[PDB]
């Protein structure tokens, strides 16, 4: 029958980036006598630590436990969360200021429908996190995008985080009177950077002069390289009283697959709109996966877990920036997370090489990845994916790369990207 | 500050039945002072899944990959397992294409909605309506039209039975409009335990191929009846099959709510590929180790005849239970499907001048009688009016809606704190 289905998935048919890259990968496996060598995959290679798994069976032997929770969550979650927070913040967070979501997307999606009507605006930074964009514009909304500029010394040198900045001025000129709120992502999917204090702080203060509502994405909390880690929320109390901050169980025990997130706000009336929204959306989150996260969370803390895996994850890039040092392609060294954007311009490629039909109108980096790939047999995401096009030029260069794989696997891709010396 | 959140949530303020109904309890509590409280009000079964479900889930954990994210259209082996479910059903060697798992039953009603759904577009439900429903269609966008089932003339009088309850379907299809994109069935139906027929289903269907409508067929408790069969519309023929999408839930088939696993299944490829793509907008994934020890638990219940074990135990669950209404002679509606059973309290006497907080006087009648039966008798029943747009109201308004989904042991406790009714003649 000639159904007629959602605007918004009949009008947009295009392939994304995991598609391409899926076929290409797909295809380039012919690199015969090669594995390819897979850092496009942004989830762990590996288990969550052992404890996690623990946790999760036995409370699969508890009978309710595999019953539906109370909507906003199970109260030993909840309790978990109160306790790993209330430091943080400096308030004894109670029930009112938390709430449990199925994963951080599906709670970042929880907080733009309990706040958005037609027409609204939100604000996003690109690079952005593509679920974003579904996410606001399922929820009538209409997304408004201010970069997140590179250093202009992005290709000569290795660069930092603090390095990639937002131009203040033209994003408080983005602001309306149809803005209902802005996503901000610290550390930051894909540049590894970690806000600073100040830029944070200078945002937050944007954002109560004009009552914005400040969604933000704090799933790599935990991953940062940095001396600290700011939360935009504890910043100054009237910022706190305008933030939903969303965190992740699932990128902070390495298990993408539980779907156990939250949102945290020192606004409870701001909260309970993305609580509502939850319960219409998906009504109760897992329940045995809730019950292993709260133990969980206390068996991390107890036994520094995630310092741990801070260190791992330093060594971890350690050995993969090396070979890039080495190499003489700059990088943005990252602040945090298990992503590396790598500046791939000086890579000189055929310039006939034969490219598919449907990147030819992509940016750069869709052919050097799609070359890369082909050629080297190493697949890496190409970055303008997370671009408006108009705003895409400044990262058309880039790749990024996910090292969240053990080590060796690291160090076996270090080694087939020597192969990287064929083109100087 | 001063935030404007979605008019949606802040326009709708009153509370609901749960919150009511627990609220009626607790100030009850105190009174029943040396009675515990007798809940039959809650939906979801208070006891653990089968043994071999909690098993294949603490094994799936210790796969590692099994810990991350799944492909999202769902993991294969789940896929697999639902193919090989399902095809002898319908009548065709089901592919990947015609399956896709979402995270539960409710999620993937909201998937499907959302993929058909446009500003404008209506979407028929039937009442007593699935709560989650109303939500669902109008927070994308969707403008819910409202068609009851109609309960038999004799409602009060005997007992009755699902198929005694029928649309009237000249006042359904005369519903239809061209802004029409979908209308939901739910069989076996929530709460009247109705298994809707081959020839109610038929017709229903007929009109829908008729004026192009998709059906969303929600099924979730598909193992839960007691009647020779249970038709499912999709396989009554290709067209009908075209235009429909059926939900299932792992956790009403295996007694484990809190799981979060669903599915939806259709012949129609393109049609289903909608509702995947709002799925992957929506939660992106569902929960891996679970989709695993889904995967599994389904090929143990084929193998050891779970589903028919259940369905025998919920018929004796029914037994216990509804015997002290037929003593009391209190008519109600033999259940055909699901642990839900609507009972009539028409006959009861509750005092003209009992007194009931001011909340519940606009409420339909069996709200009240809801409130005295907690006071009263420490039981908890949920008034179904709730699940009515108010000018459909009157029909249910002496019903109370029974969840046995309890052990045999709390059951027959039940019935007996139950024999207190005789009082009140």
């Amino acid at each position: 029958p000639k159904v007629v289905a959602n605007k918004y998935f009949t009008s947009n048919t295009a392939k994304d980036v995991w598609s391409l890259t899926n076929e290409a990968a797909a295809k380039a496996a012919n690199n015969q006598g090669r594995e390819l060598i897979n850092l496009g995959q942004g989830f762990f290679s590996y288990s969550p630590p052992q404890f996690a798994i623990k946790e999760a069976q036995k409370a699969l032997d508890i009978p309710m436990v595999n019953q539906y929770s109370p909507t906003r969550g199970r109260p030993s979650l909840i309790n978990s969360l109160i306790k790993l927070y209330s430091p943080i913040y400096n308030t004894e967070l109670k029930a009112e200021n938390v709430t449990v979501t199925t994963g951080a997307n599906e709670g970042i999606l929880s907080c733009l429908m309990g706040l958005l009507n037609a027409g609204d605006e939100v604000i996003v930074f690109e690079p952005f996190f593509d679920q974003y964009i579904p996410n606001i514009e399922l929820c009538g909304g209409k997304v408004v995008y201010v970069p997140i500029n590179p250093p202009k010394e992005l290709d000569q040198r290795n660069t930092r985080g603090e390095e990639w900045t937002i131009d203040f001025e033209q994003f408080e000129k983005a602001i309306t009177s149809k803005t209902k709120a802005v996503i901000i992502n610290t550390p930051h999917n894909p540049i590894g950077k970690v806000f600073t204090r100040e830029e944070l702080t200078t945002l937050g203060n944007i954002c109560v002069k004009h009552n914005v509502v400040i969604i933000s994405d704090e799933v790599y909390e935990h991953l940062y390289f940095t001396d600290s880690f700011t939360r935009i929320a504890t910043l100054s109390p009237e910022i706190g009283q305008l933030t939903l901050t969303v965190g992740s169980a699932g990128k902070s025990f390495a298990a993408t697959g539980w779907r156990i997130g939250w949102v945290l706000s020192l606004n409870a009336e701001l909260l309970s709109y993305a609580a509502k929204a939850h319960t219409r959306i998906c009504f109760a989150s897992p329940s045995p996966l809730q019950e292993a996260c709260a133990n969980s969370i206390n068996d991390a803390l107890k036994i520094g877990y995630f310092e741990k895996m801070r260190q791992e994850y330093i060594n971890k890039f350690k050995i993969f920036t090396s070979i890039f040092d080495e190499l003489g392609l700059p990088y943005t060294a990252p602040e945090g997370t298990y992503f590396v954007l790598v500046d791939f311009s000086k890579v000189k490629i055929p310039e006939d090489y034969p490219y598919p039909e449907e990147i030819l109108n992509k940016g750069k980096d869709f052919r050097i990845s799609h070359w890369l790939i082909n050629e080297l047999g190493v697949v890496a995401i190409p970055p303008t994916e997370f671009y408006i096009k108009e705003h895409e030029k400044a990262a058309e260069n880039l790749l990024r790369f996910a090292v969240c794989k053990d080590d060796a696997y690291l160090e076996n891709a270090v080694e087939r990207l020597k192969l990287l010396k064929d083109y100087l």
